[PDB]
């Protein structure tokens, strides 16, 4: 049976958040939870953090670190079926204000061959300390 | 009339290659699943391995060294259909999503090149780290 791909593509545009410990809560945001990106226009500022499982060797059979989560603009990546607002395990979703989350950008997702990772900036706030990113230089 | 086929055949991957950086990048690591996506698949059949491939071309001289390709297949699928998830051997590379059952033998089976194109690669869960590059195909 040939596969099934319906993704037009699962690379988030930005670095991810880390949780610190197997057991970290969902990320909770000071402001919106959407990073900054100039590029679009305030209604089409909303989508989901989406968790990723992480693991390490040795030590083994492979072991548990914690987990990353990656933002998607609605309608992109893994849950672009997803309306804002449904719920479902591992999805937490963020809406500027002033968003409508009936629109859609043409954000897309990253190609990762012809773009590397974007950093993270919450100007109006970012995730509470139970998260934590990389240093990437603007 | 024609005689039972058992083998692989010379079918391919369902999936396009991932391709090394460089001629001594290490061998591909997966931090999350490293499987792609398919949506025939539940959770408990996501789980597989990642094959090298040597490559070579034309050139000054003759043999030129092409960084290394790696092509996943279903686990029990391809030239390494025999082994189990985790067997070692060298150039395999085993992948499992969280909630695998790596004994679950999926039914994808592998590509007729004559009938199929290669698919793209979406990694919904993780896939290999920044040694390794691909070509992005639409749809």
């Amino acid at each position: 049976r040939p596969p099934k791909v319906g993704s037009s593509g699962n690379a988030s545009w930005f670095q991810a958040i880390k949780a610190k410990k197997l057991n970290s809560p969902q990320p909770k945001f000071e402001g919106s939870g959407v990073p900054d990106n100039e590029n679009l226009k305030t209604s089409q500022q909303h989508g989901y953090w989406r968790r990723q499982a992480r693991f390490k060797p040795g030590k083994g059979r492979r072991k548990p670190v914690p987990d990353a989560w990656y933002f998607y603009y609605t309608g992109t990546g893994p849950a672009a079926d997803l309306n804002w607002g449904d719920s479902q395990d591992g999805i937490v979703w963020v809406a500027a204000k002033g968003a409508d989350v009936k629109s859609r950008s043409n954000q897309g997702t990253r190609d990762p061959d012809k773009f590397d990772q974007y950093p993270l900036r919450f100007s109006d706030g970012g995730p509470d300390g139970n998260f934590r990113w990389d240093f990437i230089p603007l």
